[PDB]
């Protein structure tokens, strides 16, 4: 199995234990490691943070202890115009000025592959996107031919229906990426104006819930459009949703007045990493969506859809079952990395509890 894992360089300037530089990851954690995100900049890949060309070392040289782990660099990411990437990708001449400019940047940083992350293309971006995907990788294979190993190419791709459709033409992007990272977590938002899960494994039955804003439909929709099991990975986030609370109902439905408060580290509103949700269930009552697979809490006006140990193994043994290629992560930076918020003493433990599933029957 694959387990895919995101690093973020702005994670580095949380406060406190919040703070996450790139050595916190143990190398033996992912087979993969995705540092989030580059920029593009005079037509060519690029430098996003001022310190990342010592964040991509100090992740890099986590091979000289695991020389089998790979590393990959995402370009893109929602601060990232969609516009930006499709005036790139567009053009001939653009794109081949990017193009040409990532094997070198990679090598030179000591990364094993880029991941693409454009967030999100426009109907107009679809075939655009499948021309990029096959020059990239044409690309790749043409700079093998100087001895390296070749550079990997993976995309991550939204979970939602009407994205996919607009954006993606999966059969044939699929050919030529070596794996897809599948982003099954943003199934629900504030724009929403209720409580729910963003990331279900099944629909709610019980009684309002639409049938393709779940795991399984998206994943059952990719393979169905013809994304090969053996490249498919499926996302699982380390992050809770947060949301305010309208009145005082917390089940199927309750209103909500906007997104949570935001975390005392990640200082977001209505995002939590998994380390402040462990802080945040002392003094919250706990329950499970029993069809959907996945749990929330709630503590005053606050209400918080995450995902725990249990329910990352459950999503693990589901993509066993379906023979995909691995899990995805997102992201390193917002698990339990320094092991001691969520009274186990065990650093990463949704990342590894979804590892101790991978490497069972
Ligand atoms: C990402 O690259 C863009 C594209 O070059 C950078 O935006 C340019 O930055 C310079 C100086 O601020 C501006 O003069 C250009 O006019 C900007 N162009 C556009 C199209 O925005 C951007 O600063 C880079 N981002 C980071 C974080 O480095």
């Amino acid at each position: 199995y694959k387990l895919i894992c995101y690093y973020t360089s702005w994670s580095q300037y949380r406060e406190g234990d919040g703070s996450c530089f790139p050595d916190a990851i143990d190398p033996f954690l992912c087979t993969h490691v995705i540092y989030s995100f580059a920029n593009i900049s005079n037509n060519e890949i690029d430098t996003w943070e001022w310190n990342d060309v010592t964040l991509y070392d100090t992740l890099n040289t986590l091979k000289n202890r695991n020389p089998k782990l790979k590393t990959l660099l995402s370009v893109g990411g929602w601060n990232f115009g969609s516009q930006r990437f499709s005036k790139i990708a567009s053009k001939t001449q653009s794109r081949r000025t990017f193009i040409k400019s990532v094997p070198p940047f990679l090598r030179t940083h000591g990364f094993d592959g880029l991941d693409l992350a454009w967030l999100y293309p426009g109907w107009r971006d679809k075939r655009h996107l499948t021309t990029l995907v096959k020059e990239m990788k044409a690309e790749f294979v043409r700079e093998a031919q100087a001895g390296t190993e070749q550079l990997l190419l993976s995309a991550a791709v939204p979970a939602g229906k009407i994205a996919i459709d607009r954006g993606y033409d999966i059969a044939q992007i699929s050919r030529h990426l070596d794996f897809i990272s599948l982003l099954t977590y943003d199934f629900h938002g504030a724009w929403r104006q209720t409580v729910g899960h963003h990331s279900p494994l099944f629909r709610g039955q019980e009684d309002a819930s639409s049938r393709f804003s779940n795991a399984d439909y998206a994943v059952s929709y990719m393979l169905r459009l013809g994304a090969p099991a053996n490249k498919l990975v499926m996302g699982i986030p380390t992050f809770g949703k947060s949301y305010t609370l309208a009145s005082s109902k917390t089940d199927v439905g309750a209103p909500i007045s906007g997104p949570g408060i935001p975390g005392q580290f990640t200082k977001e509103k209505g995002i939590l990493a998994y380390y402040e949700i462990c802080d945040f269930l002392h003094g919250a009552t706990t329950h499970r969506f029993r069809d959907q697979q996945v749990p929330y809490a709630t503590k005053g006006n606050q209400w918080v859809a995450y995902d725990d140990q249990e329910s990352v193994k459950n999503k693990a043994r589901y993509l066993k079952n379906r023979q995909l290629a691995g899990a995805m992560v997102w992201a390193l930076d917002l698990d339990d990395f320094r092991g001691t918020f969520c009274g186990q003493n065990l650093a990463f433990p949704l990342t590894n509890a979804i590892k101790d599933v991978l490497a069972g029957v």
